[PDB]
């Protein structure tokens, strides 16, 4: 779909079997969610934004749903303010900017 | 233009007669440029993001050409990583996510 963004682009998301809410967002590297429990190994990394780094656990190649699209990437599950969806998953469903 | 999400999505920027490079970013809801003298009246605000918040000063009516393409609104001053484009701009430029 063509989104406009005059509201923030936010999206359904299945993860784990659960559904989420998530933004879009163009300006993340990666895809960060709020803490939950994800079936899986993990690795603590380290993430960094506007007001500094914060401690996030890395899953890898997980199975995630992004309005209705499938992707299979990494995920960081920490402490954010919002679910967001990195450019590491957006490629993977064919997402552009345009104007 | 389209543009595709393998890189960080950067476009030259033209604020206070400077020209710099900024990120397209659909997750940030206002616009926060490096620290510049900018001449006029501002209000100190305090925004947000992953990691905690910082102090920046709000500059309104602020002229700014984005890629080619003029814009006028409020864009926030501060100790920024980078040159941030929100929505409050990129929604003046017409600018939509596809996927
Ligand atoms: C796996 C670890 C290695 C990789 C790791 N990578 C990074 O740290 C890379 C550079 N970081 C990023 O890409 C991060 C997101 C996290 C991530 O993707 O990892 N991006 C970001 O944090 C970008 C800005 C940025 C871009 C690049 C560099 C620095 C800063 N901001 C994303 C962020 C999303 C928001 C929904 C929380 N937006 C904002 O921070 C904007 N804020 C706003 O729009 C607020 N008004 C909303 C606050 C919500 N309200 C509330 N809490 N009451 C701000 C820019 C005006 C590293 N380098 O350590």
């Amino acid at each position: 779909p063509q989104i406009t963004l005059w509201k923030r682009p936010l999206v359904t998301i299945k993860i784990g079997g659960q559904l989420k809410e998530a933004l879009l967002d163009t300006g993340a590297d990666d895809t960060v969610i709020e803490e939950m429990s994800l079936p899986g190994r993990w690795k603590p990394k380290m993430i960094g934004g506007i007001g500094g780094f914060i401690k996030v656990r890395q899953y890898d190649q997980i199975i995630i749903e992004i309005a209705g699209h499938k992707a299979i990437g990494t995920v960081l599950v920490g402490p954010t303010p919002v679910n967001i969806i990195g450019r590491n998953l957006m490629t993977q469903i064919g997402a552009t900017l345009n104007f």
